[PDB]
């Protein structure tokens, strides 16, 4: 028979999921499904394009789910978030549920140069706490007596750290440290 309990056997979508950017799309779905299957055991795989036609054209994506998380973990050794093809002329993405990537800080990244050797970590963070919601703070500082200088922050809503750089880059310490202040959104 037919029907779509979404639970018939599976009570929980604990199980996996992946999203492919730029796929050769050389070959067919079926074909397509093997590759996956080197990285665990496949359950659903679907390559979007509509139709094949002119206004759409493959968009060369597909997303995966599977069945065995664990196998999965050998995938993200593979690829993870971040993955790196020999580059000739044959690039593909692979990223898992970039919804909960778990490295969600990277999302929002906050890089800082120069900084006064009189900051501490948490310290920034109030600094930060007058643009708005801090998800990390993070400071570089050495045991030489004093922070080395740095600092790495991560930051709700982009807009909102944007506000930091007219505070921080479009300003400078040219009063406590004198000296040029520069930070600006990871890439």
């Amino acid at each position: 028979m037919n029907g779509t309990l979404d639970h018939p056997d599976q009570p929980d979508l604990d199980a996996i999921k992946m999203f492919v950017g730029q796929v050769p799309r050389t070959w067919s779905e079926k074909d397509l499904r093997e590759l996956f299957e080197q990285y665990g055991a496949v359950y659903e795989i679907n390559v979007l394009r509509d139709r094949s036609q002119n206004p759409p054209q493959s968009k060369g994506c597909c997303f995966v789910t599977f069945y065995t998380r664990k196998a999965a973990l050998e995938a993200q050794n593979a690829l993870h978030n971040m993955k790196v093809l020999p580059g000739m002329h044959h690039p593909i993405q692979m990223k898992p549920a970039d919804s909960e990537k778990n490295n969600a800080v990277e999302d929002r990244k906050l890089f800082i140069g120069m900084i006064s050797k009189k900051c501490t970590e948490n310290d920034i963070r109030v600094m930060f706490s007058s643009f708005g919601q801090i998800e990390e703070c993070r400071i570089l500082r050495g045991p030489d007596g004093l922070s080395r200088g740095c600092a790495f922050v991560t930051f709700t809503t982009r807009a909102m750290a944007q506000t930091a750089i007219k505070a921080m880059h479009q300003a400078q310490t040219m009063e406590g440290c004198s000296s040029p202040m520069v930070v600006k959104f990871a890439d």
